[PDB]
């Protein structure tokens, strides 16, 4: 029950919230890796070097891959950054990213010290 454990429990709580029915209307594009081929996005992997999605964050959390809150937050923000890099700012998925990042940032800010 040390500080790192406690901070990663807060991260795990946020992760569960981002995956919850409450946010499903705007979270769903981030549930699984972007299927570039299926979506016809044949330039996706040329523009996005480091893909990230919530299923990958969940696997890394379950595998105890994250050693601290900062490492977890870096993956969640990489996921949003990839969305803002690849997509025109007027696309629905960017509006959805902004809304889910608002949920993330406000709760991440309530990290226990
Ligand atoms: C992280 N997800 C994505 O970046 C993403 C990109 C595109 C896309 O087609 N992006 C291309 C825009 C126009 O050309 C470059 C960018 C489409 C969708 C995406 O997530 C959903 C699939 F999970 C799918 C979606 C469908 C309808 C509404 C919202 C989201």
């Amino acid at each position: 029950m040390g500080k790192l454990s406690e901070q990663l429990k807060h991260c795990n709580g946020i992760l569960k919230e981002l995956l919850s029915k409450k946010h499903a209307a705007y979270a769903w594009p981030f549930y699984k890796p972007v299927d570039a081929s299926a979506l016809g996005l044949h330039d996706y992997h040329d523009i996005i070097k480091h893909p990230m999605d919530l299923s990958t964050v969940k696997r890394k959390m379950e595998n105890r891959d994250y050693r601290d809150a900062q490492e977890f937050a870096a993956d969640v923000r990489l996921m949003f950054s990839n969305c803002y890099k690849y997509n025109p700012p007027d696309h629905d998925v960017v509006a959805m990213a902004r809304k889910l990042q608002d949920v993330f940032e406000f709760r991440y800010a309530k990290m226990p010290d």
